[PDB]
């Protein structure tokens, strides 16, 4: 089935876990710890030296948005047709960008620039607030009316940033209504609640 | 049929623009110029205010990596299954990685990180010669028989690597026989040695 070789943290595995869960799908998780990191050999199989790792079956993966698509691909998380398909890669191509900035700050200048970048982030969260307006006045999903990969990619990001700079999602009635209903969803709101992902930090450093 | 809109330098599209030319599509060149872009007028009217942006039909696409992945979706360049596909993206994923850092170090730190960067270079290539290795002893693409949206991408990485560290690929000789290669595809060459191409420089801000 699914295994995913990952740290104690939700970091670049969050969204994925969210998608595998929701979708109800199975999987193993293997615990990487920094000890057995730095040991080196695992490091040293790795494609691009790094974790996230994936299984699926015999096929190995690296590269948590190849797992993404990968996954949405498969289980049909990828729109209706390729239109769809294109814009889906656009939201997450964003929520990506995002990320990079957010993972930036958090480990290489939290103190000195976590003002800057919460000043920053009306800017940075207003594109997925309109592309919400764009379809069906943000009732449904990120694109089209089935949920994506970009969604449980865009909710993570979403979730993180609500942690990192409370109430950021309030000059965004589309985001935060999308949070809530997606919060809500069933399967993923027991994940969600779960000790599985509830007792994780959200990175590595303890900065949130 | 299809419109870039970018700035005059190769940066973000020259992959993709390799790729169009190869693949003997057509497409128009929305060239925009500092004063332009400053001007504000466009920057508002871009999803995540930045290009390129990508115009096929009335499609408006922003994200390079999502006009790669469409482009390959669309023309028969992502992989002969769901497997290959995601060996695709993982690739692709690599080359952004590596891109982001070559971007970050051309704009933030070039005279004082060139000669980290120059050191470090060896194991961010090492991946993409390891790949290659395991298929078809890196005779064809850089995965699977044909030809992928990640080989045009991984090529102008190469390619802009040479440039900034000639000799780099001199330990690589299945990435050096690879550029070669690829370098050589009819098409690819014509356009490579055109004006086009030719005549753009590498990056915007001079340094490559
Ligand atoms: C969310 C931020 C985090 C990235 S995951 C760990 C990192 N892997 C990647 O960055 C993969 C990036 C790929 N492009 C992708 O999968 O999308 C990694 O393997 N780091 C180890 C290494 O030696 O390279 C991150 O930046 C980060 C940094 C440091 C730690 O450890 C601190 C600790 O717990 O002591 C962690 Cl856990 C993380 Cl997540
Ligand atoms: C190759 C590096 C380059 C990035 S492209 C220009 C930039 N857009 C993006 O970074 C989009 C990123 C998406 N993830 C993607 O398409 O992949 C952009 O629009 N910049 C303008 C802006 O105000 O946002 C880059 O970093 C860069 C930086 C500066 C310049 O201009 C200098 C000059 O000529 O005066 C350029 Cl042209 C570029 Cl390309």
């Amino acid at each position: 089935p699914y295994t995913v070789v990952y740290f104690p943290v939700r970091g670049r595995c969050a969204a994925l876990r969210m998608l595998l869960a929701d979708q109800g799908q199975s999987w193993k998780e293997e615990v990487v710890t920094v000890e057995t990191w730095q040991e080196g050999s695992l490091k040293a199989s790795c494609l691009y030296g790094q974790l996230p790792k994936f299984q699926d079956g015999d096929l190995t993966l690296y590269q948590s948005n190849t797992i993404l698509r990968h996954l949405g691909r498969t289980l049909g998380l990828y729109g209706k047709d390729q239109q769809e398909a294109a814009l889906v890669d656009m939201v997450n191509d964003g929520v990506e960008d995002l990320r990079c900035k957010y993972i930036s700050l958090i480990y290489t200048n939290y103190e000195a620039g976590k003002d800057d970048y919460v000043k920053a982030l009306p800017g940075q969260l207003k594109p997925f607030e309109t592309l919400l307006s764009q379809n069906q006045g943000g009732k449904t999903f990120i694109v089209g009316d089935q949920i994506s990969f970009a969604d449980y990619n865009l909710l993570d990001l979403l979730l993180i940033h609500e942690v990192l700079a409370p109430g950021c999602l309030d000059a965004f009635p589309l985001l935060s209504a999308y949070v809530g209903r997606l919060s809500a969803r069933p399967k993923l709101k027991a994940f969600l609640a779960s000790p599985e992902y509830v007792n994780l930090p959200i990175n590595g450093n303890g900065k949130q």
